[PDB]
């Protein structure tokens, strides 16, 4: 056993939620599992769904939690000690407000910001120190509220960019694993 990776994407349950801005980690990961070929199933002593097999030149672990988020750590502490798992070989997938819409960044460490799903990961774990790989979306019209803005749908002229802008976020997470940090952060940035 030469020590594995663990990737994970978060969202939120239900026909209701399918297709808002906050389920953007949700949809690049049902791609992927099409590119390796099998279906999800549930891991019984901890309760969530796992996916295993071979990419991008070796051995790796894919998941999707099961909860409201305020509430979403209690599944993954537990699922990296059944596997005797590093702090520094874990990568997640989410939405980002400070970035202009169709734009993509990499990173190590820092902040939060204002997603409510970040803090309660990070608090099951007892550290700070893992990767990240952020998309982005905009900022709110006038005089209304960040934390409702985020649960509508798109508006029309941005319905038409979504499946091709998914597609370019897959292939980025598989240059990160087989080259590093430093230089595939030289081909995708600017200022």
């Amino acid at each position: 056993m030469a020590e594995p990776l663990l990737v994970v994407g978060l969202g939120n349950p239900g026909p209701t939620y399918a297709k808002t801005r906050h389920n953007l980690g949700f949809m690049v990961a049902d791609v992927l599992a099409g590119r390796i070929g099998s279906a999800f199933k549930v891991h019984k002593k901890s309760g969530a769904e796992v996916v295993t097999g071979r990419l991008a030149g070796t051995t790796v672990v894919l998941a999707k939690p099961r909860i409201s988020m305020n509430e979403s750590g209690r599944q993954v502490g537990p699922l990296a000690k059944f596997y005797s798992v590093p702090p520094q070989q874990i990568v997640v997938i989410h939405d980002e407000l400070d970035i202009d819409f169709g734009r993509i960044r990499l990173k190590l460490g820092g902040g939060e910001g204002g997603h409510n799903g970040l803090r309660s990961v990070a608090s099951a774990l007892g550290t700070k120190n893992f990767h990240r790989v952020r998309i982005g979306v905009g900022r709110p019209p006038g005089r209304k509220d960040p934390a409702a803005f985020v649960l509508e749908n798109f508006t029309s002229a941005e319905r038409a960019e979504v499946p091709t802008i998914v597609e370019q976020a897959a292939d980025a997470t598989e240059l990160l694993i087989a080259q590093g940090l430093e230089p595939a952060q030289n081909t995708v940035h600017a200022w």
